């Protein structure tokens, strides 16, 4: 027995998942393509119409599921959609997807690109969560991607103000970011306490270490994303510019570009004053003492100067000190972080004053 509602045809035995409203997703086919067949009830026929329309407008993005067709019979409405590997919940909870060798930062960059696309088309998802974010089937080059599907919300992932602006999605994304990164934790705790904690603004990002550079940069972003004030949350395009998505090569380039921007620059100047403020503690009182034994033999403003000079004169430097420092650029920048885990976070926050400048266009959003 196999249901055929032309051009759609699904096998009733093959079930991919279930929906909270009674909807059931089957493994089926459309125009000789392997698709996912979403079966919806008559109570949700109205919902289905606006869902497939929003998709008609946005499915061209590679991070928004591809929508194929909708066929209606006397009993149900069927949505032929792109076939995927798992949900982001199934990916994070079951670490047998570990062997897929996917990068969490790449999945979150992919999720935020899809979100940015919806927001650019003047679409607010309103229900972003790991169940709704999908893992694609490996393409011909074996690459897997994160995609957005299923468009008032679902408990624990709803912005406090929602109890219909784009910033509601940034809140939800902020929780998804921590969920992926921590590997299953949520800023507002366990599943059943989340919405009460959101209303109360009671959050914890304690999986993120305060003296670990990767955890520091992730926290700078996530805290602004899950902000109780919507107006304080960055746009999707601002999130995509954050150092959380930068490569080790890019991070080092920023440290060079900022040290190039200072000198000549007077201390009373509006740029040098904002950079020096509160670090001190960023440099760990004295940066000369915490450095490795051979480098010390060879102010943030002068620490950045040291890093720029040793980078520039790297191949005309002794083999003993380039051994403890390099190889450049990856291992060289990883030397200084987490030697100073607040170095990049502080410099990025401080150098915001130059966002508009052409040299700082790949680092900020205007
Ligand atoms: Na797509």
């Amino acid at each position: 027995s196999v249901v055929i509602v032309g051009k759609i045809s699904f096998c009733p035995k093959d079930v991919l998942g279930h929906g909270a409203e009674g909807t059931i997703v089957y493994r089926g086919m459309f125009d000789n393509r392997d698709v996912a067949v979403k079966r919806i009830l008559p109570e949700c026929f109205s919902f289905a119409d606006r869902e497939v329309q929003l998709l008609r407008e946005s499915d061209e993005h590679p991070n928004v599921i591809r929508y194929f067709c909708t066929e209606k019979d006397r009993q149900f409405q069927y949505i032929a959609i792109e076939l995927c590997a798992a949900t982001l919940q199934e990916y994070v909870e079951q670490k047998d997807f570990a062997h897929l060798g996917l990068e969490p930062i790449t999945l979150l960059q992919q999720t935020t690109s899809g979100l940015a696309h919806l927001h650019s088309l003047n679409i607010v998802h309103r229900d972003l969560k790991p169940h709704n974010i999908l893992i694609s089937m490996p393409n011909a080059h074996g690459k897997i991607k994160a995609m957005i599907s299923d468009f008032p919300g679902t408990e624990g992932w709803i912005a406090p103000e929602m109890l219909p602006t784009y910033t509601v999605d940034i809140f939800s994304a902020g929780c998804v970011f921590y969920y992926v990164i921590s590997e299953g934790s949520h800023p507002f705790g366990k599943s059943l306490q989340r919405q009460a904690n959101i209303l109360l603004g009671a959050c914890s990002l304690d999986c993120l270490h305060p003296e670990k550079h990767e955890d520091v940069i992730a926290r700078e972003l996530i805290e602004k994303m899950i902000a109780m004030d919507p107006q304080k949350r960055p746009s999707a395009k601002h999130v995509l510019k954050h150092p959380f998505f930068w490569s080790l090569e890019k991070q080092l380039q920023f440290f060079q570009d900022v040290s190039d921007r200072i000198e000549k620059e007077s201390l009373d100047g509006p740029i040098v004053k904002q950079l020096e403020r509160g670090g001190r503690a960023v440099v760990k009182m004295d940066w000369r003492e915490n450095i490795t034994v051979p480098l010390q033999t060879d102010s943030v403003r002068d620490l950045l100067r040291a890093m720029r000079n040793k980078k520039h004169h790297y191949r005309e430097l002794p083999a003993e000190v380039r051994e403890t420092l390099g190889s450049l650029p990856d291992d060289f920048v990883c030397y200084f972080t987490s030697r100073f885990p607040h170095l990049l976070a502080h410099t990025y926050r401080a150098m915001e004053l130059c966002s508009h400048e052409r040299l700082f266009q790949p680092y900020y959003f205007h």
